[PDB]
């Protein structure tokens, strides 16, 4: 049971911390996480992701504790902290620029155009369109960023993020790996749950067993290859 | 106010969780951390390390949050969880065996002999002896472990651990980078604060600024070289 009327969307104020993740930013914009985007713990993320999206603790504990590395605090982050390049934040994002050549934090409409224009002739994004977008975004980074980092780990994270927008913003069973364009576009562009537009929280739990085959299929269709060393080493904290 | 007399050493029972770290095990054995070694958060580690050893939050937050990755819980570990190979736990330990050829968890006297016999003719261990021990322990792993991992990261972690025993178990200013053998031996062999033997908590804070030059000097004197892969990629969670 969750009451979305008790969780209205509100635009972030000037002192509200927001990060590179539309998932967490949207939860904050609805007060499932603190609207100020600060002093956020893994337990808070677990609860917020469950209440807002029906995303389960398996993925949120795993990703959450990696995310905690990005702050200087014992057990919390600000959402903006997650911009730390090379922990989770990576090149060839769907809606942000690469840090070496631009802003790796804020939503960018020109970057988002690739996703927005994907799956022409359908009213949904799906696994094949998501894979094509990942292929095109990586090619863009390889072309324009001489410092691009593209590893097994970044590629897996990227497919996980695509799987997230396909599942959390779904109309039908998230298993199907497709989501209305109208829902996904609001998610990214406004960091809002598209309630007025007809979206409802999944009644099916979204967990690693559900996401895994979607992730693997997106990767397979994306015609991916590693770059350089292919070293999957994360940055372990800020300012090292 | 911290009262060391209210923190007696007690040997762990068979179901009290202990890990590969003598620093955290000793805090547990004195009740600065829970004696059962479970349900331990980074704030708890920060407070325990301050109270017991005068180790500051900078290093304990950084290491603590990496250590949290080893459990399946949102914000706690058991001490035994820290044995997870390739997060922090590494080959060429001072007092444990390499996981591929033995027990990477428990104190082992035969391994410890190298450290115990270091700095002949003196009643202290110091930076040069610590470096010699690291050189010899790595050589042992290269000789006997077909799955040996030796990277910049493991080498740095090893120097950090040597810097910890030299500073936390010091008699004089921890700056000096030397510790009585009688104190360090009790620390490793019994995971006890050597209070009866004359040890007292440092009155000087032990933080990254203090440890950094000690760590770097231990590395430099150890005649360390890359041997293979050199990708400092940590394991991000259990059972992946
Ligand atoms: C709650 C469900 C979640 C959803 C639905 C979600 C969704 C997404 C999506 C779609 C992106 C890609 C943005 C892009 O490429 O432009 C993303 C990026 C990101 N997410 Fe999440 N996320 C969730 C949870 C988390 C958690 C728990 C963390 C914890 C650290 C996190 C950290 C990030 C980071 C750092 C990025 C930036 C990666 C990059 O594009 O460079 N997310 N998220
Ligand atoms: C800050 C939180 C801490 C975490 C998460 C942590 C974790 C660990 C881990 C996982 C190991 C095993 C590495 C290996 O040898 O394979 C280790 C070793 C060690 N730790 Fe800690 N530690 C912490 C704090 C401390 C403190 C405060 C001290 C102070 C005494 C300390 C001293 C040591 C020493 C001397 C070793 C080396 C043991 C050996 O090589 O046999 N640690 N630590
Ligand atoms: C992408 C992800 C999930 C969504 C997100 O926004 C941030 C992250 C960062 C950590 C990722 C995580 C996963 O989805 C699971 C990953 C990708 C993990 C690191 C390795 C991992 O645990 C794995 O090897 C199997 O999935
Ligand atoms: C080993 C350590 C501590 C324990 C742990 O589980 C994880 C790490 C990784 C990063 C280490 C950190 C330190 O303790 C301080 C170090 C070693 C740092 C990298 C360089 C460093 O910041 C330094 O002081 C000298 O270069
Ligand atoms: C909350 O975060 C701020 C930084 O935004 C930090 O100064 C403060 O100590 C944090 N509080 C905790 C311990 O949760
Ligand atoms: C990119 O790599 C070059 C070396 O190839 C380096 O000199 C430069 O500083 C890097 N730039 C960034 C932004 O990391
Ligand atoms: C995605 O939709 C397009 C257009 O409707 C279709 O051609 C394609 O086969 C779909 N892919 C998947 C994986 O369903
Ligand atoms: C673990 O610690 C938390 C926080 O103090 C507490 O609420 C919980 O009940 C504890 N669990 C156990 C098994 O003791
Ligand atoms: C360590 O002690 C030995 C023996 O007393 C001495 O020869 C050596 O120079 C010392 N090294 C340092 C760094 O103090
Ligand atoms: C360890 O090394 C042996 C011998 O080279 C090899 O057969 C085995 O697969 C290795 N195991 C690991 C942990 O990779
Ligand atoms: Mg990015
Ligand atoms: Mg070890």
């Amino acid at each position: 049971a969750v009451d979305f009327s008790a969780h209205p969307w509100k635009a972030p104020g000037p002192n509200d911390s927001r990060g590179p993740c539309p998932g967490l930013n949207t939860l904050a914009n609805h007060g499932f996480l603190p609207r100020n985007g600060r002093n956020i713990s893994v337990p808070m993320i677990v609860k917020a992701g469950f209440e807002g999206y029906n995303v389960q603790s398996d993925i949120l504990i795993l990703a959450g504790k990696v995310g905690m590395l990005t702050s200087r605090e014992a057990d919390t982050i600000s959402l903006e902290d997650l911009k730390l390049h090379g922990t989770i934040e990576h090149d060839a994002s769907l809606s942000r620029e690469d840090v070496a050549i631009g802003d790796n934090l804020h939503f960018n409409e020109a970057i988002f155009t690739t996703l927005a224009n994907s799956n022409p002739g359908a009213d949904v994004y799906n696994i094949s369109s998501a894979a094509q977008v990942q292929h095109d975004r990586l090619a863009d980074s390889v072309a324009r960023n001489p410092n691009v980092t593209n590893t097994d780990l970044t590629a897996t994270i990227r497919s996980s993020e695509s799987a997230f927008y396909l599942t959390v913003m779904s109309a039908g069973d998230p298993l199907r790996g497709e989501a209305p364009k109208k829902f996904v576009n609001v998610f990214f562009q406004e960091e809002r749950m598209p309630i007025k537009e007809g979206w409802k929280r999944s009644t099916t739990p979204i967990n690693l067993p559900l996401l895994g085959p979607i992730i693997d299929r997106i990767t397979e269709l994306s015609d991916w290859k590693p770059t350089g060393d292919n070293c999957g080493a994360i940055v372990l904290g800020p300012g090292l």
